[PDB]
């Protein structure tokens, strides 16, 4: 039975620097009034934050990130997200740093309900780089899906009003989970998009942290503290030509609430990475981002693919995790056994192809909502802003890009604003 569901989404864009948790907060307040000020501003239904929303990101030592951990129950995210949850009667999705009862740490994002509830706490589980600086911990049950009960939020296809409740099945992921594991991996084994298509997500939430390639990232570079005085004096002249200061923009919000605007579909160039035109996203990263969602892409090869069976041996072969994932540190041929063929492994897919199916998506509907913070850290890290959402529409007649219509771009803030954006979004889930 199919079901049509419109949420009211809004993503709130933060420059959270280390140190800054009160005036982060204040900001934060300061956002969501003007938000709720605006011409055409509607209640959202979800509120979606940015990786380490409230505290920073570049933490440097376990020590140094200690005094901002909390439980998951605890602490400035969490009663901050009770607090909006309540007051705008939605469920509220932060990114924070964890600590739990076994001094185990983790790079976290919870989940409040619209009672004040918290219904989820999701665990990174591919880190990056920084992490391992403080000792994170990366999700023992790797990626992971929950159910969100929406209400008054879906309606039958010939009824008039969005009178009906409904429970979408959510993922969420955290920046680096979107990544080739370890940045080591095959890039085509799409790991967090290949996972949210073979269990069927309806609506998927990214807090991030993700950078503009402007970055200083070269490991020689980082390391040579010649290489590395002279990278971080390219930054700041790219910094100040923008009229900023080093930690990028705080405190000048730009707001899109209700508007319709899409972003223009563009593909990456030689510059379309660079720090520049602050209230524009980063389409380099964009791009990427959409690319790293391919299994939701619509693609012409897979008719080839599923009718010459190429995949076949790569959808039965791969595992739930990377084999050498914390998920398999402590859980555990179907062709060569009498064991019979399950539903799951019918659900599997590899490129989006799966055993049935050349595009198991295909005449589906999922909702990508993505939080990415803005500013910059350390003198070498730029983060790229650009928080969006998007329509993946299951839909047929193949760019790897944003040319690719079968995603819609319902909406993207700049790379180097704070600010927020409100869309509704209207899709189709089967029941």
């Amino acid at each position: 039975t199919k079901l049509l569901v419109s949420l009211k989404v809004l993503v709130i864009q933060l420059n959270p620097q280390i140190g800054q948790v009160d005036q982060t907060i204040k900001r934060t307040w300061s956002i969501l009034d003007k938000v709720t000020k605006s011409a055409t501003y509607v209640k959202p239904d979800i509120i979606l934050f940015p990786e380490f929303a409230l505290t920073g990101y570049s933490f440097h030592a376990r020590k140094d990130i200690l005094p901002y951990v909390t439980k998951k129950d605890e602490g400035p995210s969490f009663e901050l997200a009770k607090s909006i949850s309540e007051k705008f009667q939605c469920y509220t999705i932060i990114g924070y740093p964890e600590e739990d009862d076994e001094q185990k740490l983790y790079n976290s994002a919870l989940v409040v309900n619209p009672q004040g509830g918290q219904i989820f706490n999701y665990r990174k589980t591919f880190l990056y780089d920084t992490e391992m600086n403080w000792d994170c911990e990366e999700n023992p049950e790797g990626f992971q899906t929950f159910p969100m009960d929406f209400s008054k939020c879906a309606k039958l296809s010939n009824e008039d009003s969005y009178n009906r409740d409904v429970t979408l099945k959510a993922s969420i992921g955290i920046s680096m989970d979107l990544s080739p594991y370890k940045f080591m991996a095959p890039f085509n084994h799409f790991e967090f998009s290949s996972f949210c298509v073979d269990n069927n997500v309806e609506l998927i939430l990214c807090p991030m942290a993700w950078l503009n390639s402007t970055s200083i990232t070269d490991k020689q570079t980082l390391h040579n503290n010649s290489l590395l005085e002279a990278a971080k004096n390219k930054i700041a002249f790219a910094l100040k030509e923008q009229g900023l200061p080093l930690a990028g923009s705080q405190g000048i919000y730009q707001l899109k609430i209700g508007d319709s605007q899409r972003t223009p579909r563009v593909p990456s160039d030689d510059s379309t990475s660079e720090y520049k035109d602050m209230d524009e996203p980063d389409m380099s990263n964009v791009n990427y981002w959409i690319l790293r969602f391919f299994p939701f892409l619509y693609f012409k090869l897979r008719i080839n693919w599923f009718k010459n069976s190429s995949l076949i041996e790569s959808i039965l072969g791969k595992t739930r995790m990377p084999l050498d994932h914390e998920y398999y540190k402590d859980k555990h041929d179907l062709l060569d056994s009498e064991e019979v063929i399950k539903d799951t492994v019918l659900e599997k897919t590899f490129l989006g192809t799966s055993l049935g199916q050349p595009w198991k998506f295909q005449g589906k509907n999922a909702i990508l909502v993505l939080a990415n913070r803005c500013g910059t850290e350390d003198g070498t890290t730029i983060f790229a802003g650009s928080s969006g959402i998007y329509k993946f529409n299951g839909k047929k007649p193949s760019s790897l890009d944003s040319l690719n219509e079968s995603v819609e771009l319902l909406g993207n803030l700049g790379k180097g604003l704070e600010g927020a954006i409100l869309r509704e979004v209207q899709f189709e889930v089967f029941r």
